[PDB]
Order: C-alpha cells, then sequence, then structure tokens
C-alpha cells in the first residue's frame, strides 16, 4: 500500500553517476526475459525459483533464475505455472546442483500465474502512459500487455523501451535527463513509483538496481495509471 511521491533531494540525478548509461540502457533497451506456462524446476536460495526457460531467440541461456522477496512469495509460485516477464542481467549469477555452464540468467519477481489472468480477447486496455518532462505532459503512449494482474515491471519494461527510442531516455555516455522516476497509481488511490536514474558513482550494478522487482508487484491493466516524470539536463 500507499507511497509518497519523490522527495526533491531524494531522487538519482545522472550528472552523479559517471559509468556509462549504456550498461543501465541494456536492461531496458529491446531486453527481457518471457515465459509462457512454466513451472519452477527448483531453487538456489530459498527466495528464487528456477526454471527452465531457453532463450528462444539467439540461444544467451537455458535456465533462469529470478528471485522474490523471501521465501514465502517463492513457496507461492514453486508448483505453478506461471507467466514470466522481468529484465534480466549477467553479471553475477547463482550457483546451482554443481553438476550440469553456457548460460545462467538472473532476474527479479517477473512471475505472473497462467491461469485465467488472459483476456477473453486480446491485449487489452493497452496500457497508457503519461510522460512529463519538466512539470508539463508532453506524450502519451500505450503499452500492450495481455494479462489482467501484471508485473508493475513489466510494464516498466516496455515504458522505458518506447522511452529510449524516442524520447532517447537513456543512451551510452549518459542521458538528456538529469532525473526521473515512473508513477504507478493504482484504480484505490494506491500510488508507488521507481527511480529511473542510476545512482551516483561510475559503476551501475545491474542486480542492485533491479532488485526493486523482487516484490513481485502487480497491478490491474484495465485500471492502472502511471506517470512519467522526468527532468532534463540544464545547459
Amino acid at each position: 500500500e500507499s507511497q509518497p511521491d519523490p522527495t526533491p533531494d531524494e531522487l538519482h540525478k545522472s550528472s552523479e553517476f559517471t559509468g556509462t548509461m549504456g550498461n543501465m540502457k541494456y536492461l531496458y533497451d529491446d531486453h527481457y526475459v518471457s515465459a509462457t506456462k512454466v513451472m519452477s524446476v527448483d531453487k538456489f536460495l530459498a527466495h528464487d525459483l528456477i526454471y527452465n526457460i531457453s532463450d528462444k531467440k539467439l540461444k544467451n541461456y537455458d535456465k533462469v533464475k529470478t528471485e522474490l522477496l523471501n521465501e514465502d512469495l517463492a513457496k507461492k509460485y514453486k508448483d505453478e505455472v506461471v507467466d514470466v516477464y522481468g529484465s534480466n542481467y549477467y553479471v553475477n549469477c547463482y550457483f546451482s546442483s554443481k553438476d550440469n555452464t553456457g548460460g545462467k540468467t538472473c532476474m527479479y519477481g517477473g512471475i505472473t500465474k497462467h491461469e485465467g489472468n488472459h483476456f477473453d480477447n486480446g491485449n487489452l486496455q493497452n496500457v497508457l502512459i503519461r510522460v512529463y518532462e519538466n512539470k508539463r505532459n508532453t506524450i502519451s503512449f500505450e503499452v500492450q500487455t495481455d494479462k489482467k494482474s501484471v508485473t508493475a515491471q513489466e510494464l516498466d519494461i516496455k515504458a522505458r523501451n518506447f522511452l529510449i527510442n524516442k524520447k532517447n531516455l537513456y543512451e551510452f555516455n549518459s542521458s538528456p535527463y538529469e532525473t526521473g522516476y515512473i508513477k504507478f497509481i493504482e484504480n484505490n488511490g494506491n500510488t508507488f513509483w521507481y527511480d529511473m536514474m542510476p545512482a551516483p558513482g561510475d559503476k551501475f550494478d545491474q542486480s542492485k538496481y533491479l532488485m526493486m522487482y523482487n516484490d513481485n508487484k502487480t497491478v490491474d491493466s484495465k485500471s492502472v495509471k502511471i506517470e512519467v516524470h522526468l527532468t532534463t539536463k540544464n545547459g
């Protein structure tokens, strides 16, 4: 339930990070893991579930270990047939069975059950996103999802992908924007947001950032609102 909005001296600034926005960019530009009717094959630590997800493209991996906020959240989805969608990283990765390498891909949350989570028909109310560049609302685009209770992560990954392409949200040196956050407003008024900018330093740690999503936070496509609030780098 309910999160305030970003306090001024609280948001991450790109002029403070110094290690290629390209490493932050790699996670959202045409990037994610997708699985349709998978059940957990096994676990590494109490809180994650390992799936036999093969890189259904240019095979980079065949197993994907996604971490949840704890053992209880894992316990809930283990034995379940789930749809998955999340952004993966290769930087760090689990040391399973010690018997059977090529590609181990990691992620956080991104697990939605297949059972009755799809629409009677197609991509429903393809989720609209409001963009504010320096207060001002300038764009609004929609993102499609075929599930009723979709992860906030999935929408976040599709929102950013769009922005990166037409707004150049993230680029290889740094970013056109100093600050940025994606605000999610649930139909009940519940509100929450994610900082879109990397922490101050040279390196960006992919896994530490992506941990935002381990909570496995879901919403509802039909009713949810989203506003991305940016702030351009001055000059």
